[PDB]
C-alpha cells in the first residue's frame, strides 16, 4: 500500500522528515510513503479542494488554525477514538487543540511562535522597546555608495503576512478576536495603530525594505543583508545550517503602551483524512500518523532543527535541556497567547490580508482599511 502525506514544511523540516519516512519505510515492509510540500496557504486550499472532491492524502499536516476550516468541512477524522484518550494527556495540550469538543489534530513540536532574530556580527545586545528598535535600525540600515540603493537593513520581516503584524495587535489595544472566540475584533484602534506602526517602519524611519516578502527577509538575513529579522522556530534550523550566529528574543515592547507584541503560540500537526481509499490505506495512515509523533522521531527534529516536543517525557531528553534556544523561547512564549483554531479565525487572516495589502499599495487609509476589515469579516463568515 502507498500512502501521502501533503504538509507544508520548510527545507530543513522536511529534509528530517525524509530521513524519519525513510526508517519508517525501512521497518514497514508493504507500506510506502508519497511527499509533498504545499505552502501553508495553498495546502489548506488545496487539501480542501482534493478531500471535498472525494480524494486528497491520507495525513496533512500544517498549523493547528486548520482545524476548525477543516473539521466543520467534515474533510479530516476526529482522533480521541483512533488513539484514545490516554494518548492525548502525552502531550502538551498546545499540541492538541481542541474544537468542537473533539481532536482532529495532533502535533509533534510545540511553538509556531514569531521572535525577533539578530546577527551577532552586528548586534550583541538585543533591543528591548520599540524606540529603542528603531534607533538602532537606523543605524543598522546602511548605503554603502551613497546612491540610495540600501546594502543592509536594519530589520527583514514578511510584514505584509498578517501572522507577522499580528502579535502587534494587542500590544496596541484589543486582541482580533473577541473572547468567545468566534466574533471578529477588527474595527479597532489597536488596528489601526499596528496598520500605522508598520507603515512607519517602512516610510518614515525606513528600516525595513519597501519590499519584503518571506524570501527576500529570509535570504537577506542568511546573507548577512539584514541585522534583525522577525521569524518563527520553524526557521531556526535553517539559519544554523546557513552558518548564521543568531540569538533570539522577544518583539520588543512597544514604547508607547507598555506592552509586549504576543505571538500566536501553538503548533504544526498532523490530521487523517475522512476519506480512505480501503482499510489497509486507513491501518497504515494510522500506523505512520503514530510513529511521527512519536518520541523518537520528535527527538530527531528537537536534534536536527532545535524545536519543542509536543511529549511531555520527550521533554526530559538531553537533546531538548541542553538547547540553548528554548530558555529564551519559553520566555518568548510566555507573552504569546494560543492559536486561535475556530473556522471564523479563516475569515479574520483572509480580510486582514486583502485590507492591509491595499494600504501597503497606498489606496487605503488605516482606519478605513480596519473598518473594512472587519465588515469582510463578518460578510465571510456570514457565507
Ligand atoms: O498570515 C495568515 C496565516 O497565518 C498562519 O500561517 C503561518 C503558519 O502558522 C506558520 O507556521 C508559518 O508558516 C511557515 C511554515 O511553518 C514553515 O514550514 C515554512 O513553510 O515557512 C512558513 C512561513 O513562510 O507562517 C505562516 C504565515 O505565513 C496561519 O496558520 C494561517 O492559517 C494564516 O493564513
Ligand atoms: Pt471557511
Ligand atoms: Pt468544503
Ligand atoms: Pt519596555
Ligand atoms: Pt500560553
Ligand atoms: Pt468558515
Amino acid at each position: 500500500v502507498r500512502i501521502q502525506i501533503w504538509h507544508q514544511m520548510i527545507y530543513g523540516h522536511r529534509q528530517v522528515l525524509a530521513e524519519a519516512l525513510e526508517k519508517f519505510e525501512k521497518e514497514n515492509p508493504g507500506i510506502t510513503v508519497q511527499a509533498t510540500y504545499r505552502e501553508t496557504e495553498e495546502l489548506r486550499s488545496s487539501f480542501q479542494s482534493a478531500a471535498m472532491g472525494g480524494s486528497g492524502p491520507e495525513l496533512v499536516y500544517g498549523p493547528s488554525d486548520q482545524v476548525g476550516p477543516f473539521a466543520t468541512m467534515g474533510i479530516v477524522r476526529p482522533l480521541d477514538e483512533v488513539l484514545g484518550s490516554d494518548y492525548f494527556q502525552n502531550f502538551d495540550p498546545l499540541a492538541a487543540p481542541v474544537y468542537d469538543g473533539k481532536h482532529y489534530m495532533i502535533g509533534d513540536a510545540v511553538g509556531n511562535h514569531l521572535m525577533l532574530l539578530y546577527n551577532k556580527k552586528f548586534i550583541t545586545t538585543p533591543p528591548k522597546n520599540s524606540q529603542e528598535l528603531i534607533e538602532l535600525g537606523k543605524k543598522m540600515t546602511v548605503d554603502t555608495n551613497g546612491d540610495g540603493k540600501i546594502d543592509r537593513w536594519g530589520l527583514v520581516f514578511n510584514y505584509t503576512e498578517p501572522f507577522f503584524f499580528a502579535p502587534f495587535i494587542p500590544a496596541f489595544g484589543e486582541a482580533f478576536l473577541k473572547a468567545d472566540g468566534v466574533t471578529p475584533n477588527l474595527n479597532t484602534t489597536a488596528l489601526k495603530d499596528t496598520f500605522q506602526f508598520i507603515l512607519k517602519l517602512r516610510d518614515q524611519d525606513k528600516i525595513i525594505p519597501k519590499e519584503c516578502d518571506y524570501e527576500t527577509a529570509n535570504a537577506l538575513f542568511k546573507e548577512n543583508k539584514a541585522a534583525m529579522l522577525i521569524n518563527g522556530d520553524w526557521s531556526w534550523g535553517d539559519y544554523q545550517q546557513a552558518k548564521v550566529d543568531f540569538g533570539i528574543a522577544r518583539i520588543p515592547m512597544i514604547s508607547e503602551t507598555g506592552k509586549w507584541p504576543s505571538p500566536l503560540v501553538g503548533t504544526k500537526g498532523y490530521s487523517l483524512n475522512a476519506n480512505m481509499k480501503s482499510e489497509a490505506h486507513y491501518e497504515a495512515a494510522v500506523k505512520l500518523l503514530k510513529y511521527l509523533t512519536s518520541t523518537p522521531v520528535q527527538l530527531l527534529f528537537a536534534e536536527k532543527v532545535g524545536v519543542l516536543p509536543s511529549n511531555l517525557q520527550a521533554r526530559e531528553s538531553d537533546i531538548v535541556k541542553n538547547n540553548p534556544l528554548l530558555k529564551i523561547s519559553a520566555d518568548i512564549m510566555e507573552v504569546g497567547t494560543p492559536m486561535p483554531v475556530t473556522p471564523e479565525v479563516r475569515a479574520v487572516w483572509d480580510s486582514l490580508r486583502i485590507q492591509y495589502q491595499k494600504v501597503l499599495a497606498g489606496s487605503l487609509q488605516p482606519q478605513a482599511a480596519a473598518e473594512q476589515a472587519q465588515i469582510t469579516a463578518e460578510q465571510q463568515i456570514r457565507d
